[PDB]
This record gives C-alpha cells, sequence and structure tokens, in this order.
C-alpha cells in the first residue's frame, strides 16, 4: 500500500447528519459542510507509520500513529480520544476511538485506498456513516 500524497475531496456524504447525532446545531451544522467541501488531505506513510495532516480554509491538524499503536487524538466533533488502528486488508485501514472524558455516541473512521486510486475516508457515529471520497492532488 501507499497511502502517501497530497489528497484533494471530490465527494462528501452524509457528513450534515453526522454532525447532528454529535450535537451539532443547524448553522453550524451548514458552515461545517460548507467547509468539508474545500478540506484536503496529506499522508506520508512509511510502513506501518502514518503521518497524516487535514485541513480546511482556516484550520490544519496533525495525526500521528502506527498501526497497532494507541494513540490520542481528537473525535470528530472535537472531544479528545484514545484511537487504535488495526487493518482490515491490504488497503483499508480502522481506527477505534474511546473518550478520556465523558460519555457519547461509539465513534471510528476508516481509511481505504481503491483499485482506482482513489483515497475512501469513513467516519461513523453509532449508526450514521459519512463517506468522503478523494483524488491525488
Ligand atoms: C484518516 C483521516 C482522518 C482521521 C480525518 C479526520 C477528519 C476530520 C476530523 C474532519 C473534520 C471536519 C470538521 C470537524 C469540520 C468540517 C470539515 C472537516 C471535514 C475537515
Amino acid at each position: 500500500p501507499n497511502f502517501s500524497g497530497n489528497w484533494k475531496i471530490i465527494r462528501s456524504e452524509n457528513f450534515e447528519e453526522l454532525l447532528k447525532v454529535l450535537g451539532v446545531n443547524v448553522m453550524l451544522r451548514k458552515i461545517a459542510v460548507a467547509a468539508a467541501s474545500k478540506y484536503a488531505v496529506e499522508i506520508k506513510q512509511e510502513g506501518d507509520t502514518f503521518y497524516i495532516k487535514v485541513s480546511t480554509t482556516v484550520y490544519t491538524t496533525e495525526i500521528n500513529f502506527k498501526v497497532g499503536e494507541e494513540f490520542e487524538e481528537q473525535t470528530v466533533d472535537g472531544r479528545p480520544c484514545k484511537s487504535l488502528v488495526k487493518w482490515e486488508s491490504e488497503n483499508k485501514m480502522v481506527c477505534e476511538q474511546k473518550l478520556l472524558k465523558g460519555e457519547g455516541p461509539k465513534t471510528s473512521w476508516t481509511k481505504e485506498l481503491t483499485n482506482d486510486g482513489e483515497l475512501i475516508q469513513t467516519m461513523t457515529a453509532d449508526d450514521v456513516v459519512c463517506t468522503q471520497v478523494f483524488v491525488r492532488e
């Protein structure tokens, strides 16, 4: 697998409904959906070590992990969590998250490299799955 690259979003589905389950009110949900249209992912993969930079027009954040090793990041609605990534297949990984403080919906994400050169990311809160599709810049 070579997830490394500069990825630009081409399609984003069910993001508003994800934010709804996480308790974001409607006006901010719409504003967030609009930001998701301009959002980019930079990945550097070496073996099973990943550096991921997620950026929008005004915000950037870095995620660093090695597959199978616990790390700390934040949920989609911004709460800190402990995360653990495992492979599901040659080109798909899955992340399970656990809140450090409090309760909330069960969240997770996945990344997949398709045979067509697309990157598919999903983010889940309970029953609702957001699917986002990227191509290399
Ligand atoms: C492997 C990829 C990961 C962990 C990507 C995570 C992406 C996000 C947490 C994106 C969040 C967004 C917002 C909370 C507001 C709207 C724009 C997004 C999609 C960048």
